[PDB]
């Protein structure tokens, strides 16, 4: 499915082998395409000089990406396609690192390594669709970028970043373990898990006007030496959040969960889970008595359905949970205990909003919950 093969920087040779292609390109090779497909029996590798070595791949045709086969390479791949790009259900993505793009980025950006995406004023919003397995063993990161970005799939990564950015302009520090530095989303730009993310104590990051979670966020470890770092910002509009959210350690701390937008809602039957020996640390809605401390975003309204549950308890230590809504409504579990008598190893769990409504089906559990 790959046509109209061009090489606008660098050198980039192909040879096909039965169902086979093996590209062995220049480091950060560009490479244009009238078509960029890979079918379901087929099989594309990109072979690099070293495992650190990118590749960016843009589709300038009409045509949507159809990715169905086996993409691997031992460096980074980029792909751009401002059509869309479409990850089928037996697809594997087997990279070093996998940046998806239905935002342009010129060539030039791409040489300075200035990683800023814009959406065209020429097509209308696409989406990037996974319906696949998208992974990464080693250290690098899967960055899905684009109109309305959806997991149906799985993807997994070994300790690096996964990123689902949904917006008109989006900049990131870089395509390895990126800092959002500039993000800007429409009402129509939705980032929407259905499936599930694993980053195995790494990072996992969401932007997007709209975030809607139904699946699995697990940046979980089983090694004590990390704890993962989940990051939502659904800025213009609302973070619906049913599913699991996760980033227990049992042999260390649980990791982080940052939660805000405009609205933020954690639907009932959701759960977060950052348990540890020590619990987590989770902030939703905004900060400590709304103050906005650190450029954070104040939601208007933070509803906590009931049924929901909040767990950053402790085998040993209470975590700590912190909830800010300038409307703030609270009628799920909150779960910050420790071991034994909770006065003494309880968690923190501050619950506040100039309008605060303590519902009656909330529960918390902590050695100090406080209501300002």
């Amino acid at each position: 499915g790959l046509q109209g093969m061009d090489v606008v920087h660098g050198t980039a040779t192909m040879q096909v082998d039965g169902n086979k292609t093996i590209i062995r390109n220049s480091v950060d090779a560009i490479i244009n395409w009238k078509q960029f497909n890979i079918d379901q029996n087929e099989m594309v590798q990109f072979l690099q000089e070293n495992n650190n070595s990118a590749v960016f791949n843009r589709v300038t045709s009409n045509q949507i990406s159809q990715l169905k086969g086996i993409l691997d390479s031992n460096g980074q791949v980029f792909l751009i396609n401002p059509n869309g790009i479409t990850i089928g259900k037996d697809a594997i993505i087997n990279t070093n690192g996998f940046t998806a793009s239905t935002l342009d980025i010129s060539n030039e950006n791409i040489k300075a390594r200035n990683f800023t995406f814009e959406q065209t004023k020429d097509k209308a919003l696409a989406e990037i669709v996974n319906h696949g397995l998208i992974t990464v063993g080693k250290d690098g990161s899967v960055n899905l970028i684009g109109g309305k970005v959806k997991n149906e799939g799985v993807i997994s990564v070994n300790g690096g970043s996964i990123s689902l950015l949904a917006g008109q302009k989006i900049t990131i520090s870089d395509i390895i373990n990126p800092t959002i530095t500039y993000s800007i989303a429409a009402p129509e730009n939705e980032a929407v898990n259905l499936g599930d993310i694993f980053a195995k104590g790494g990072n996992i990051n969401v932007r997007a006007a709209t975030i809607r979670n139904q699946g699995k966020l697990s940046a979980d470890s089983v090694s004590k030496d990390k704890s993962g770092n989940i990051v939502l910002s659904a800025k213009e509009g609302e973070a619906e959040i049913g599913g699991v959210i996760s980033a227990q350690n049992q042999q260390a701390k649980g990791g982080k969960l940052m939660i805000t937008g405009d609205k933020v809602t954690l639907k009932t039957g959701a759960v977060i889970d950052l348990s540890g020996k020590e619990g987590g640390e989770t902030y939703l809605g905004g900060d400590e008595r709304g103050e906005g401390k650190n450029g954070i975003q104040l939601a208007k309204k933070t509803s906590l359905e009931k049924g929901s549950t909040i767990n950053v308890s402790g085998k040993e230590k209470g975590g700590r949970a912190i909830v800010w809504g300038d409307i703030a409504l609270i009628d799920g579990n909150i779960n910050a205990q420790g071991s034994g008598d909770i006065a003494k190893t309880g968690g923190f769990v501050e619950t506040s909003g100039h309008d605060l409504f303590i519902k009656d089906n909330a529960i918390v559990d902590a050695k100090e919950w406080l209501l300002d």
